[PDB]
């Protein structure tokens, strides 16, 4: 018999946010964002129910180097703690050969955020100064990505960000925000073009997007590898492109009310 599905996800705005008058509410109803309104598609889509659930650690999923225990959303699918993970998850190659991924749902690449008037235009820029600090979310797709590159501008980045003093690293977004705009444009921000366009249109409309996007991905819809749920979901993500309703939700939670004018 049908079993509800458990979702797991993250709070991580515009993607999933608690309601202000979440208390008056329960369940599902808690929450609202891009991501709560695309669960409620492909559970449509596919003939579901299903229950929303923050991810207990708060994180995205990686793997300790030394347990091998995966954490994070990720590591809820892994261990079997929830079904399905409906968030803005990286589409990544360790992460795929532990889990399954859907087509991408939302393209995005890492961008620079800046405090309006930081002398910075570019990585290399960033890379050539030591004046202005500079992090990355200290776990995740993003700072995986330094660790790993290979390409000159990017591991000299690595390079000065792995052993800044004091760490460059935040633990959420909403903490390298707030480091951009409070640091005087002595520190800027690395991190996925998708967080950094929809913070430019939100009050104080003090930061601004720079550069072109270091990466090219996306975010996927995951499930444990070989759930019967991962056929369908894929499916319900193609549908939903091609009838434009993922275009539709982006310019629900990020454009529609932008609060920085037109
Ligand atoms: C991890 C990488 C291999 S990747 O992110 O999967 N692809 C890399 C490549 C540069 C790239 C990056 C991003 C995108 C991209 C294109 C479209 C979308 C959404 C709007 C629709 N995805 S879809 O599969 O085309 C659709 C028919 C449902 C999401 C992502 C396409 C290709
Ligand atoms: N999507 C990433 C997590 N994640 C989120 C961000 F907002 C960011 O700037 N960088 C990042 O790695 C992942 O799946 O690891």
């Amino acid at each position: 018999a049908n079993k509800t599905v458990v979702v797991t996800t993250i709070l991580e705005s515009p993607y999933v946010m608690m309601k202000k008058n979440h208390e008056m509410l329960e369940g599902n109803e808690r929450y609202e964002g891009y991501c709560v309104d695309l669960a409620a598609e492909i559970a449509k889509h596919c003939g579901f129910k299903y229950k929303l659930t923050i991810v207990g650690d708060g994180k995205y999923g990686a793997r300790d180097a030394d347990t091998k225990i995966w954490n994070g959303m990720v590591g809820e699918l892994v261990y079997g703690k929830a079904d399905i993970a409906i968030a803005p998850l990286t589409i990544t190659l360790v992460r795929e050969e532990v889990i399954d991924f859907s087509k991408p749902f939302m393209s995005l690449g890492i961008s620079i955020m800046i405090k309006k008037g930081t002398p910075i235009e570019s990585a290399e820029d960033l890379s050539k100064q030591t004046e202005i600090a500079y992090g990355t979310l200290d776990s995740g797709s993003t700072k995986e990505f330094f660790r790993r590159s290979k390409i000159a501008v990017f591991d000299k980045m690595w390079t000065y960000m792995r052993s800044a003093e004091p760490s460059v690293f935040v633990r959420t977004t909403a903490e390298g925000v707030a480091r951009v705009r409070k640091s005087k444009g002595k520190y800027a921000y690395l991190l996925e073009s998708t967080m950094n366009e929809y913070i430019e249109q939100r009050k104080p409309c003090d930061t601004m997007k720079v550069g072109g996007n270091l990466d090219s991905k996306g975010y996927g819809i995951a499930t444990p590898k070989g759930s019967s749920l991962g056929t369908p979901v894929n499916l319900a993500v193609l549908k939903l492109s091609e009838q434009g309703v993922l275009d539709k939700l982006k310019n629900k939670w990020w454009y529609d009310k932008g609060e920085c004018g037109s």
